[PDB]
C-alpha cells in the first residue's frame, strides 16, 4: 500500500507537501523541501522586488500553533523563477511557485513571465489572494469584486490552469459568494483552504506583553487553534466547487488531521506550522500515520473516502 | 487586594459572567446563576416568541474546545422580561438580558417593552449582532449597513445605554469599519468581543462523521480555538472605541486567560463553553486563579492592568 496519486497532470508520492511560506524561502529551503519525503513543495508568496520583510520577532510558536505577521519577506520574483526555470529537479517531485503581488498589475507582470516556464517544465502556479488591496478595503479574497478583477487578469495574462490561496470565511453567505467567484473562471483548477485565520493577538502573561513585534501584536494564527476551520472551508469549497480540485491546509499536525482533511475534500494536504516546528521529518511521520488509518479502517486508496464525510440525519 | 468593578451604574463583586446561551435560558437556570459567585448574569438572547431550536445533537464539546448550532432555543421575550421584572434578586447580582430578534423590528418591538424595565429594575440590554437577518445574506455584524439600520432604530426605539455583542472579525479594515460604526451610537456603551467563531467544522475520525447535526455539521466555535482571536477583537476594539467598555468572551479556562483578557482590555469576562463543561463551580476557581496571579505580580484592583497590554519597542 502506497499514498501516490496524480493530479493537474502531475503524479505524486503522497498527498503532503509544505504550506506557502514555511520552508520554502531560499535555495537550501526549496532544496531541504525537494530531499524530504513530501509529494510536493511550494515556494514561498513572492513580490516582484525582494523584501526583507518586518522586523524580528515576527513569528511564535506554542502548544497550540502559531502567530505571524512576517511582511512577506522573500527573494522576489526573479529567484523563484529561475528556482523554477532551472534549479529544481522534477524527477523528484511536483513544484508550485506561490505569487502575492501588491497590485493587480505585479500579479500580471509576474504570471505573463511564469507562463512560458509553467509550459515547458511544469511548474504549477498558486496565487495568494490574501494580499493587500487598495486603500479602506480588506485583503483581496475578501473583496469579492476584487476578487473577480484579480481573477479576470491573472486568468488572461496566464493562460493555463493555475490555483488560488484563499483565507477563511466563517458565514454561509461568504461561502456562497467566494465560491461563485472561483466558479467563474474555468482556469482555477484548485483551491487552497486555508490561510492564516487574520489578525489574532496572542498575549504572555508573564511578561504581559504581545509576542510579535509587527502590528502591535497581531497577525494571523495557524496550527491547532485552526483546524475546524479549516475542515470548513474544506468542504464548504468542495460541495460548492465540483469542477475543482481543494487542497487543505490549516491545522495538521498528525495522519488524523490529514485523514479529517481528505473526508472533507482535501486533494493535497499542506503542513504550515507543524512542519516550522518539527522540520521536515515530518512528512515521513505523516506518511506513516495516515496509510496506518487506512489499514485499521480497510481502505486502500484516497478516492475511497475523500469528501466522504458523513452528515447526521 | 480585589476583584470589584463600578460600571454602568452598577456594581459588580468580580468581572466573570456566563456568556450568553450558556446556563441561562430557564428560570432555573437563572437562579443558578444568580446563586453562583459570578458577578453578573446575561440571560439568553431571545425573540419575541419561544422557539424551539434546532434538532439534536447540536452542541458538542471536546478538549479543544465547543462547536454550536443551536438555533436560538429560548423561551420567548416575555419569559426572560418577567425574569428581570419580577423574578431576578439585583441585591445579589446584575443583570443583562440579551436579545437577538430575526429583523430589525422584531428587535424594536422587544426594546420598547425592555426599556421601562430597564429604567425602574436596573437590567441591561446586551443586542446580540452576531445573527442572522435575510438567509444568503451575512450576519447583521458582518453586513455593515444592516448593523448601522439596526443601531439606529434600536437606539431611537429603547433610548437608553445598552451594549452589543460582537462576532470576531479577522481583518484590520474590519476593525476599522465596524468600531466606526460602533462610535456613532452614543447609547452602545459596551461591546462584546466576541460570539462563536462562525462555521466551523469538527469530524470524528473514528466515525467519520461530523458531531452536530444542522447545517452539515457547520457550527461556531468557542473554547480553546478561539482564544487569540477574542483577545484581538477585545484589543482592537478597546483601542478604537475610548468611549465605550470592551467586555470579553472566548476561550476563558482560567484565572490566566481572565487575566488576558483584561489585559488587552476586557472589563467584564464571559465564560461559554468552559462553564457549559464545568458548571458554575468554575466561578470560585477562575476567582482565585485570577487573585493569585494579581498577588504575585503586586496588582491591587483590575483598573491596575487593564488594557495595559505591553507592545514590543
Ligand atoms: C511563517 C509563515 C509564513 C507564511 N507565509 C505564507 C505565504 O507566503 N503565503 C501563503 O500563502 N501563506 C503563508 N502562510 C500561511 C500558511 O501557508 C498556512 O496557510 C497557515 O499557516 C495555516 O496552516 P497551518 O495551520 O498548518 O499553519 C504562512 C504561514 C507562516 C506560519
Ligand atoms: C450552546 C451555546 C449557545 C450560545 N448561544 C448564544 C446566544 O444565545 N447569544 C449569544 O450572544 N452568544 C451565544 N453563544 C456564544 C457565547 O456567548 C460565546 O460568545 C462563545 O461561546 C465564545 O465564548 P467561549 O469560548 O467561552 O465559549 C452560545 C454559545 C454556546 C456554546
Ligand atoms: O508573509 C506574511 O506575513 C504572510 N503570513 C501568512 O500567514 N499568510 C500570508 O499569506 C502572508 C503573506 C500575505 C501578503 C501577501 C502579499 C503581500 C504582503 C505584504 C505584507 C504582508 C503580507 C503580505
Ligand atoms: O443559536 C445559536 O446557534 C447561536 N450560537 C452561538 O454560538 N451564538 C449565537 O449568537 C447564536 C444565536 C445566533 C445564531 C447564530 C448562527 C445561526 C443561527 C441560526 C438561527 C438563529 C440564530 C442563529
Amino acid at each position: 500500500m502506497c499514498l501516490k496519486l496524480n493530479l493537474l497532470d502531475h503524479v505524486f508520492a503522497n498527498p503532503f507537501m509544505n504550506a506557502a511560506g514555511v520552508l520554502c524561502s531560499t535555495e537550501e529551503d526549496l532544496r531541504c523541501m525537494t530531499a524530504s519525503s513530501s509529494g510536493a513543495l511550494v515556494s514561498k508568496s513572492c513580490t516582484s522586488a525582494p523584501r526583507d520583510g518586518n522586523p524580528e520577532p515576527r513569528y511564535m510558536a506554542f502548544p497550540l500553533g502559531s502567530i505571524n505577521s512576517m511582511g512577506l519577506p522573500n527573494l522576489g520574483f526573479d529567484f523563484y523563477l529561475k528556482y523554477a526555470s532551472d534549479l529544481h529537479d522534477y524527477s523528484k517531485k511536483p513544484l508550485f511557485l506561490s505569487i502575492s503581488g501588491l497590485s493587480v498589475e505585479e500579479n500580471v507582470a509576474m504570471v505573463r513571465r511564469l507562463a512560458p516556464v509553467a509550459q515547458e517544465k511544469g511548474v504549477l502556479l498558486e496565487l495568494n489572494l490574501s494580499c493587500p488591496n487598495v486603500p479602506g478595503k480588506p485583503q483581496v479574497a475578501y473583496d469579492f469584486e476584487a476578487m473577480r478583477t484579480y481573477l479576470q487578469q491573472v486568468s488572461l495574462a496566464y493562460g493555463l490552469p493555475f490555483g488560488v490561496k484563499m483565507p477563511p470565511y466563517f458565514d454561509i453567505a461568504h461561502f456562497d459568494t467566494a465560491a461563485a467567484v472561483l466558479n467563474e473562471f474555468p482556469l482555477v483548477k484548485f483551491v487552497t483552504c486555508v490561510n492564516s485565520v487574520g489578525n489574532g493577538l496572542v498575549i504572555d502573561a508573564e511578561s504581559e506583553s504581545v509576542v510579535i513585534k509587527p502590528k502591535q501584536g497581531f497577525g494571523g494564527l495557524g496550527g491547532k487553534y485552526i483546524l475546524p476551520t479549516a475542515l470548513a472551508n474544506v468542504n464548504a469549497f468542495y460541495r460548492r466547487c465540483p469542477d475543482k480540485l481543494v487542497f487543505g491546509c490549516g491545522g495538521v499536525y498528525s495522519g488524523e488531521d490529514a485523514f479529517l482533511h481528505i473526508l472533507a475534500g482535501a486533494s493535497m494536504v499542506q503542513v504550515g506550522t507543524a512542519l516550522q516546528e518539527e522540520g521536515p521529518g515530518i512528512f515521513t511521520r505523516l506518511e506513516d500515520e495516515l496509510l496506518e488509518i487506512m489499514a485499521r479502517k480497510g481502505y486502500r486508496t484516497l478516492e475511497e473516502f475523500r469528501g466522504r464525510v458523513k452528515t447526521i440525519e
